[PDB]
C-alpha cells in the first residue's frame, strides 16, 4: 500500500529520517541495536544492485559496442579519459584548498622527527594494463572484475556488428540471435533496477541510520573539521568544476543535478559506485536520455578509474596528516601529491582494496611513511576513525563526475536526446 | 542389447543385486575391492547427474516464473513453504515415537555427569536470509549455490514476461529470444537425464553394493536397532504423513509412489538430494505432469530446505544419545527438539556440512554438547559410524515428502495435468 | 599504420628478427631491459589469445556436435585417439633414437649411487576419467578445465540435435534458438582470432626475443648436444612421421606445412598448445577445411592428450640422465620408457603441471629418482636451465601434430574440404 507514494520523495525522507534516527540512536549508546536490527535492510539494498552490476555491464556493454562504430568509440574512450583525468586533478586541487582553509589537524601536536623507513613498491602500472586484457571472460565474470568485462563486451559486440554485415544469411541470423540474448538481458536487468528502487528508501534510510550511529559521536575537534574540510570541498567540486564543465559544454546543471539525485543518493548510502552503477546506467538511459554506446562503456569504466571524491578525499588527509605531525607540505610537495593522486588513480586500476593503496602512495611521495607506531600512522588511523562518514560524500561525488563526464562525451557526440531537456 | 530391457526393473534389480552384492562381499571382508573396482561406476553416475543440476535448475526455473503469475508464484511459495515446516514437524515427531518404541541405546550403558562447555553456536540467521540474494550471479552459479541461483532466476523471468507485454515489438522479440534461450538449454538439459538414466542401474548397483560392503558389519548390536528404527521411521512417515496428505487433497498415493520411483531410488543410491534434482523435476514434469511453474521452484528449494528423513533421523539419534549416556529427555524436552529442529532446517538454509550443524544445534538446545573426549561425543561416533546406511533412507524421504508437497501444491493451483493419473 | 603490410610474412619477420634480437641482447647482458620493456608485448599477445580459448572451444563444439550424428562422432573419436597414441609413440621413439646419436649427456662424468625414492604420484586413472565428466559446467568453464567442456559441450549439441527432429514446433524453435546462440558465439571467436592475428607478430617477436635472451647463453657444452637433438628429433617427427603419414593418406605435405604455419608459429612462440588452440581451429576452419564437426572435437582434445615432442623431449631426457649419471638404459628400460611415457601421457590427462609429474613418472619407471641432493636431481635441474628453448619447439611440434591428425581423420571421415589443395 505504501508503493502508491512517489519514490523520489521516499528516498529523500528515507534519508533525512535515517541521518536524523542514526545520530539519536548515537547519543543514546544504541548504535549496537542498530547494526543488528536496522542495518540488514540496507545490507538488502547493496547486495540487490551488487547482485545486478554484472550481468548489466556485460549485456549493455555488448549492445552498445555493436550499436556504435570503432572509431566513434576510441574517439569517447579519448575523451572520457581525457575528463577523467582534468577532473581527478580538479578534485585534488579542490582538496588542498578546502584543506588550507580549513586547516585540517593543526591542533592535533604530534611530534615527528626526520627518520625515513624504505617500505614497499606500488602494484606494477604493466600489470595492471595487461589485466585489462581477460585471460578467461567466464572467470572474469564470476570474480566481478568490471576491467576485463568491459574490454571483452567491446570486443563481442564489435565482432557482432561485423557479422551482421556478410553475405551469408545464417551469420547474419546467428549473430542476431546472439544480440538479441544480450538485449533481452539488458532489459530485465533494467527493468529490475527499477523495481528494486522501490525498496531504495527503506535502504537508504537503514544505511545512513548505521553509519551515523557508529560514527556520529566520533565528528568532533579535529575529525570534524576534517568531516567539514571534506564535504566543503566535494561541494565545490559538483559546484565549480562539474556545473563550469557542464555550462562549457552547453549542459543545464540543475537539471543535470535533479536527474542524478537517485544515482547520488545510492552512492551516498551504499557508499560503493560499482553498486550503484545499475541505477547510474538507468539514469543515463531514462532520465538524461544518453545513448547506450555511449554510457555502457564509460559508466563502469568511470565508477573503475574516476573518483574525484576520493581524490579530494585524499588531498584533505595529506594536508591534515602533515599538519598533525607538524610538517605542513611545500608547494612542490602539494604539486607532487596531485601527480601522483590522479597517476595512482590510474596505476590503481580494479585491484581491490585501492583506497588505502592510493593514500599510502600518496603519503609517501613526500616523505610520509606509514611505519607503525610512528606519528603519520597515528594521524592515519585518527582519519579512518571517520572513513564510512566521508565514504559516503567521496562515493556520491565519484558517481557525479562519472555522469557528468558521460553528459558531457555525449553532447559532444551529438549522442544526447534534447527532449528529456525541455519543459 | 541392453537399452532394450525396460528401465524400472533394471533399476530395480541393480538395487537388490547390489545390496546383496555389497553385504556378501562386506561380511568376507573384501570391501576394498569393491572400492576399487565397483564403486567408481556409481561415482561416475553421481557425477553425471550432479552435473545437470545447476542448468536444468537456471533454465527450467526462468523458463517456469516467466510461465506463470507473480501472484500465482506468491502464492504457490506460501503454500509451499508451510507444507515443508508442517512436515518436517511431523517428521521430528515421528522419530521421537520410532526412537521410544525401539528404546534405542539403551544397553550402551555409559557414565556421563551434568557438566557442559558451551562448543558450537549457530550461524545467524540474519546473514544466512540475506545470503539468498546473490551478489554476483555468475559466481552463485560458479559455486553451485542453489538458493539464490533459484532468486535469480525467479527475478529474471518475471523482468522477461513483463517485457514480453511491453508495446514495443522489439522489446518483445529480445524477451522472447533469451527466453527462448533458456527454454531450448532446459528441454536438452531432461533428455540427456533421459539419457543418463540409462545408465542408472550401473550406478545404482555400484553405490548400494559399496555402502552395504562399507557398513553391513556395523548393523549388529545398539546399532542394529537404531537402523531398524530409522527406517521404520521413514517408512511411517511416507505412509502416514505423505499418504494421508495426498488422500486428504484427493491424490491417489499408490500412483504417486509408482510414478516417484525412480526419484526414490536414485535420491537413495546417492545420497544428495540436489544431486537427485535432475531426476526428481524430469518425474515431476513427464510422469506426474506437474507444470513447470511449480516444480521448478518448489522442487530445487525442497532439496535445499525440506528434509524430512533428516529430521526424523534427528529426532531417533537424540533419544538414542540421551539414553546412551543415561539422561532420558522430557516431554517438555523433546518438544524443544521439535522446535530447534525446524528452527534449524531454516538456519541451515544452504550452509555446507548442514546435517551436523543442525544436529550439534539441536543437541545443544537441550544440553548435549559435543565437548571431545566426553560420553556424548563417543555415542555420536557410535551413529556416525552407520552415517551411510541412514544416508540412503533420509535422502529418500527428503526427495519423496520434496514431490508431494509439489503434486498437493500442484492440485490446488489446478497447475496438475489429471491426464497423467488415469488408468487404463 | 603497418596493417598494410601481409600479415604471414610480418609473423616471419618476427620471428626471425626477435631470435636475432635476443641473441645480442643476452650475449651482452641486457637480458633484464629485454624482460622489462619487450617481454610484455609477447605477454599481451599470450593473454589475448587465451582470453578466445574457453569460448571457441564450448562454442566450436556445441556446434560441431550438433551438426554431426553420434555414431559418426564415436568412430572420429576412436580415429583421433588411435592416431594420437601412435603418433606418441613414435615421437617417443624418436627421442631415443636422437638422444643415442647424440650422445647426449655423455660428457657429464657424474657420479651416481644406487638408491632410489619415489617422489609424486600419479593420479590416479580412475579419479582422472572421472575428472572428465563435470559436476558443474559453469565451474568448469570458469576454471579453465578444458576436458569437461568438451564432454559437456558434446553433450549438448547432441541433445540439440536429437531436439531439432522433434515434432512439436516449440521445441525446435528453442533448440533452434540456443543453437544459433552457441554458432554466433563460435563465428564470433574466429573473427576475433583473426583480428588477433593482426597484433601476432608483435607478440611473436617479443617472445621468442626474451626466451632467447634468458636462455640463450646457457646452450653451451652437453645442454648444446641436448638442443641439438631434441630440436633434430622435433624435425624428424615432422618430416617423417607426419609427412608419410599425410602422404599415405593422400594429402600433400608441403601444403599442410604451408597452412599450418600460423598455428606453428604461434605454438612455437607461445608454448602453450591450448593458447595456441585458437589460431588452430581457424587454421583448421578457414585454411585447411576442415568441417567443425571434425576439428572442434579433435583439436582442444589433441592439444589436451596429444604431445609428440614433449614424448620426444622425454626420450632425449631420460637418455641424458642415464648417461650423465653414468647408467646407460638396456633395451628392455627403453621399452618401458616408451611404454610409461605414453601410459602417462595418458594417465596425467588434464592436470595442472603435468610437465614436471610425466618426467618424474618416466624416471621413476626406469629408477632414476629425484631424491633431494641426487645427482639425478642435478641432470633434471640442467635440463630444466634450457626447459623454455626445448618449449618452443616442443609445443610447436605438439600442435602440429594435434593439426596433422585431424586433417588425417578429417581425410577417411570425407569431411576435408578439397578446393583449398588445389594448385
Ligand atoms: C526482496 C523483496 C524486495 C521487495 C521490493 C518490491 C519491488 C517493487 C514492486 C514493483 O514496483 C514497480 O516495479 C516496476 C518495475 O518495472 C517499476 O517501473 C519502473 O520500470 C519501468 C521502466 O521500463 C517503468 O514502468 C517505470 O519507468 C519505472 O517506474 C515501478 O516503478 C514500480 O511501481
Ligand atoms: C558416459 C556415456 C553416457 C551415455 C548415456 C547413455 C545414452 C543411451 C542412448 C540414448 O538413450 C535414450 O536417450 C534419450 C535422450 O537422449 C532418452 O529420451 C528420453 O528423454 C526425452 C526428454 O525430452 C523424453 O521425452 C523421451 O520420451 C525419452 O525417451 C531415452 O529415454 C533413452 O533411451
Ligand atoms: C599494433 C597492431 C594492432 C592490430 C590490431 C587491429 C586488429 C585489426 C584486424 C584486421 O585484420 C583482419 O581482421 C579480420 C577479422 O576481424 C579478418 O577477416 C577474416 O575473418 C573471417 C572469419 O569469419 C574470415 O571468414 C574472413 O575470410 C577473413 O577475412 C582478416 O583476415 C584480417 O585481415
Ligand atoms: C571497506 O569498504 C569497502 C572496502 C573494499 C571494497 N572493494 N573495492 C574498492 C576499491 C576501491 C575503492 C575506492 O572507491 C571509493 C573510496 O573508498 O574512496 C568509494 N568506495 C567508491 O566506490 O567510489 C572502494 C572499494 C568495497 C568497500
Ligand atoms: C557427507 O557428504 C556431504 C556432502 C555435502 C555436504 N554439504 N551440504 C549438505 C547440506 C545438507 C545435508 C542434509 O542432507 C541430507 C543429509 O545428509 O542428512 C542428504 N545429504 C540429502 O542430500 O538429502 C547434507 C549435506 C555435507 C556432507
Ligand atoms: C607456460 O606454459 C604453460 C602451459 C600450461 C601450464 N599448465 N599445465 C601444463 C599443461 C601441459 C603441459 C605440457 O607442456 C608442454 C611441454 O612443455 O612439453 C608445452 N608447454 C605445451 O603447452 O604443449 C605443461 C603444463 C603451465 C604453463
Ligand atoms: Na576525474
Ligand atoms: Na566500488
Ligand atoms: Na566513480
Ligand atoms: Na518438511
Ligand atoms: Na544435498
Ligand atoms: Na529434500
Ligand atoms: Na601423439
Ligand atoms: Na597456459
Ligand atoms: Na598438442
Amino acid at each position: 500500500r505504501y508503493l502508491d507514494y512517489p519514490v523520489l520523495w521516499k528516498i529523500l525522507w528515507g534519508l533525512v529520517l535515517g541521518a536524523v534516527f542514526g545520530l539519536i540512536a548515537g547519543h543514546f549508546g544504541y548504535a549496537g541495536a542498530v547494526k543488528t536490527y536496522i542495518k540488514p535492510f540496507g545490507d538488502l539494498f547493496v547486495r540487490l544492485l551488487k547482485m545486478l552490476v554484472m550481468p548489466i555491464v556485460l549485456a549493455s556493454l555488448v549492445v552498445g559496442a555493436a550499436s556504435i562504430s570503432p572509431a566513434r568509440l576510441g574517439r569517447v574512450g579519448v575523451k572520457i579519459v581525457v575528463y577523467y583525468l582534468a577532473t581527478s586533478a580538479m578534485a585534488v586541487f579542490f582538496g588542498l584548498i578546502v584543506g588550507r582553509l580549513f586547516n585540517v589537524g593543526a591542533n592535533v601536536n604530534l611530534g615527528s622527527g626526520t627518520g625515513k623507513a624504505i617500505e614497499a613498491q606500488p602494484p606494477s602500472l604493466v600489470q595492471t594494463l595487461l589485466n585489462i586484457v581477460p585471460t578467461n571472460p567466464f572467470a572474469s565474470l564470476a570474480k566481478g572484475e568490471v576491467l576485463p568485462v568491459i574490454f571483452f563486451a567491446i570486443i563481442l559486440g564489435i565482432a557482432i556488428t561485423y557479422l551482421m554485415n556478410r553475405n551469408e544469411e545464417r551469420v547474419r541470423k546467428s549473430a542476431e540471435t546472439l544480440l538479441r540474448v544480450f538485449d533481452g538481458l539488458a532489459e530485465a536487468m533494467y527493468l529490475i533496477v527499477g523495481g528494486v528502487m522501490q525498496y531504495a528508501p527503506i535502504g537508504v534510510f537503514a544505511l545512513i541510520a548505521y553509519v551515523m550511529a557508529e560514527q556520529g559521536v566520533r565528528v568532533v575537534g579535529p575529525l570534524a573539521k576534517v568531516v567539514g574540510a571534506v564535504y566543503t570541498g566535494l561541494f565545490l567540486q559538483i559546484v565549480i568544476t562539474y556545473f563550469i564543465l557542464l555550462k562549457v559544454f552547453g549542459i543545464d546543471p540543475i537539471k543535470f543535478i535533479r536527474k542524478a539525485k537517485d544515482a547520488m543518493i545510492t552512492a551516498f548510502v551504499t557508499r560503493s559506485s560499482s553498486g550503484t552503477l545499475p541505477v547510474t546506467m538507468r539514469v543515463a538511459e531514462e532520465e538524461m536520455g544518453v545513448d547506450k554506446g555511449i554510457f555502457s562503456f564509460t559508466l563502469p569504466l568511470g565508477a573503475t578509474i574516476n573518483m574525484d571524491g576520493t581524490a579530494l578525499y585524499q588531498g584533505v588527509t595529506v594536508l591534515f596528516v602533515a599538519n598533525a605531525i607538524g610538517h605542513p607540505l611545500t608547494l612542490g610537495q602539494q604539486l607532487v601529491v596531485v601527480l601522483t593522486a590522479v597517476l595512482a588513480s590510474i596505476g590503481t586500476a580494479g585491484v581491490p582494496g585501492a583506497g588505502a593503496i592510493m593514500l599510502a602512495m600518496v603519503l609517501q611521495s613526500v616523505g610520509l611513511d606509514l611505519t607503525p607506531g610512528s606519528p603519520v600512522a597515528l594521524a592515519y588511523a585518527m582519519i579512518l576513525g571517520i572513513d564510512a562518514i566521508l565514504d559516503m560524500g567521496r562515493t556520491m561525488v565519484n558517481v557525479t563526475g562519472d555522469l557528468a563526464g558521460t553528459v558531457i562525451v555525449a553532447k559532444t557526440e551529438k549522442e544526447l536526446d534534447e527532449s528529456k531537456w525541455i519543459s
